[PDB]
């Protein structure tokens, strides 16, 4: 049965193979491991997370905040790329690509990220966020 | 599909990472994509798109063609979630968040398709595409 949503490309999550309440759990779990800074094991959960439902935006947010923590900022920047797509209006993960940006030596796309959320975004705490880079930035 | 890929990638180096396709071949295989596709040869083209964004999934272009074909082939919602990649990416105009309201008046979410109307006239600068998105307003 799972073999078969590996051929046809579908989720864990599709076919019910763990319940709902259980991968609640989990992803509590996830989260107090990356509260206390048990990175790798952090990065386990959520590389399971993501493996057993690949769209869940929260699911995908946990690992790229893994990979940005990591300095693997490239590797965070494409996964809230995603993140970003299939939430279509939270701009969330387009705050953490400016800061990635920034790491990654590129002022103007960081620039143009923190610019995005300023005009689009109805959080106004996250808007306060953006602007402090977008002041600071040269 | 091309996101599903994209996320396996990052949960586990790369084809890209190796420079394993130059860019001139890149670019002969996208001119070659649209030539099926301009031919009404979709299916071929839906293939040498899957295989662009299998290489370099973060690249506007190769998003954007993969997505029109998504919603000519009324798969609206996988046309919606990759038109929003090319967004988010750089896309420097507003067509995609256009074709997601279209999108997603298709999926019977009108209230979504105001949202990306909305950012049309608020943002874009293409007048033309302005008034496109006003019709739409004007149905909802
Ligand atoms: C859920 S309401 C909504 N607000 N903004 C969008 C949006 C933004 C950018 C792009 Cl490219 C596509 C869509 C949207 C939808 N769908
Ligand atoms: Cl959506
Ligand atoms: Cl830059």
């Amino acid at each position: 049965a799972v073999i078969d949503a590996i051929n046809s490309g579908a989720t864990l999550k599709d076919i019910n193979a763990i319940p709902d309440d259980m991968m609640d759990d989990i992803y509590s779990y996830a989260y107090d491991f990356y509260n206390k800074g048990r990175i790798e094991e952090a990065e386990v959960f959520f590389r399971f997370l993501c493996i057993y439902d690949f769209y869940n935006v929260d699911y995908i947010m946990g690992l790229a905040a893994i990979y940005q923590i990591k300095e693997q900022f490239q590797q965070a920047a494409d996964l809230y790329a995603v993140a970003f797509a299939l939430g279509k209006n939270d701009y969330t993960p387009v705050f953490h690509t400016g800061q990635c940006q920034l790491r990654l030596k590129a002022p103007l796309k960081a620039k143009e990220c923190f610019e995005l959320v300023i005009q689009h975004s109805n959080d106004e705490k996250l808007k306060i966020k953006a602007q402090s880079y977008l002041d600071a930035i040269q």
